[PDB]
């Protein structure tokens, strides 16, 4: 078999969690004492976490080692579970269905989604190498949202939402756990990448990951700086480089210890 | 929204389990205790559900409504654990390498699966109508293995294996979810059957079926009775028909009330 493969499974499985645990209970009170400008960076971010596709599907029928199915079968479950907690949070803090969709085309037409979408034409569901695919995929599960991510921590740190942050903890653990797996198929692959692509790859996931966090929907604004969390991707980035066995490209320190 | 689908999934979600919960550590002095007939009818029942396939990832494409994808996505992790805990008893009744390979080398040629790809090919995995395939599909998560599991329960009512039957009455319970779920697709379907094809794709089932326990590895000896059986399935189809809002075909009773 392929033994460190399957301990990625069984921490998968026995870290697996559903919506039920979360019990949004206790503070819309939280968001209602928020301020104008932090309102509408939560109801924007949720709504643009639910709007990302198929993926792992596309690496089951791939991936010829059943261990690894195994895991990949797995993640669209969890990957599910995630979107849930998304629909049931934008179920809470953005009640009323009017303002549901008033917000959802309001997305569409964000510029980061030309970005995240015209990154995704040219490297991932693409026609030339399964190397490309995986970097590409490390990138999704690494790379993007870690602004976001970041973001709700914001408000972990304010003793403030009730599992927005504890979701979004969960959430961005799971993530991890993805990002060191695809790590790892790349560790066990055949003919690997020269670093001079996969830096291309990643360099563009970055700045496709700026345009959302400092650009489009500002932390600037949520109490953060635009700048800092610019140089955390950096820092994100290069951790994944190392994940992926490749040298650095922004050598930059961690802007935030928590 | 599919608030039915939904229950189906809530109810999957909430029965999750894992290989984990059976500790196969208590009966192979069971199995060295049982017989010749029997010892070899178990290798192969175990041989025989470790050798189907991709089906629900193909209606996770076609079914375009969230709450389904959900469930279905869902199903194929789950039945990846129903792989892996046979994988995982195949590995301790039949320890040896030696014969883990002998044996679906049997298998990959007995009859039964001349029968079981043949159906799979007219009617699943097919190019004509969507109505069938859920037709067919919840045969092959019905009357499928339905006469397989029903002798492992003959073992159950003896009191020996351990997590064999364990385990074979959470994979039957929970292919039992997934048939009464094809049913409710089929329920909701835009242009329904005429119950004359819905008849000949179940007969076909059933024919399949008994193919397995009551011809080619035959119940008739771990201390069943292959007349029986046959009615049993005829019973089992029987079911299925009501669920799927047909008249029955042939009538019969429960043979085992157990
Ligand atoms: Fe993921
Ligand atoms: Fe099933």
């Amino acid at each position: 078999m392929y033994p460190e493969v399957w301990n990625f499974y069984k921490k998968a499985e026995a870290s697996f969690w559903t919506a039920e645990e979360i019990d949004l209970s206790s503070d819309l009170k939280d968001f209602e004492k928020l301020n104008v400008n932090e309102k509408h960076f939560i109801k924007h971010v949720l709504a643009f976490f639910a709007a990302s596709e198929n993926l792992a599907s596309k690496f089951l029928r791939e991936v010829e080692i059943i261990e690894a199915k195994k895991f990949y079968s797995f993640q669209i479950a969890v990957e599910n579970i995630h979107s849930e907690t998304y629909s049931l949070l934008i179920d809470n803090y953005i009640k009323d269905e009017k303002e549901r969709l008033n917000l959802f085309h309001a997305i569409e037409n964000i510029p980061a989604i030309k970005n995240k979408a015209l990154w995704a034409a040219k490297w991932i569901n693409d026609t030339n190498s399964f190397a490309e695919r995986i970097v590409a995929n490390a990138c999704v599960e690494g790379i993007l949202f870690s602004g976001s991510f970041c973001a709700i921590f914001w408000f972990k740190k304010q003793n403030k939402l009730h599992g927005l942050t504890f979701s979004n903890e969960l959430i961005s653990r799971d993530e991890g756990l993805h990002t060191d797996f695809n790590c790892l198929i790349y560790s066990l692959l055949e003919n690997k990448l020269p670093e001079n692509v996969v830096q291309n790859i990643v360099k563009e996931a970055v700045e496709v990951e700026r345009s959302f966090i400092c650009e489009s929907l500002p932390c600037d604004l949520i109490g953060m700086n635009s700048r800092l969390m610019s140089q955390y991707i950096e820092f994100v980035a290069d951790r994944l480089l190392e994940c992926l066995g490749c040298s650095k490209v922004f050598h930059s320190k961690n802007p935030f210890n928590w």
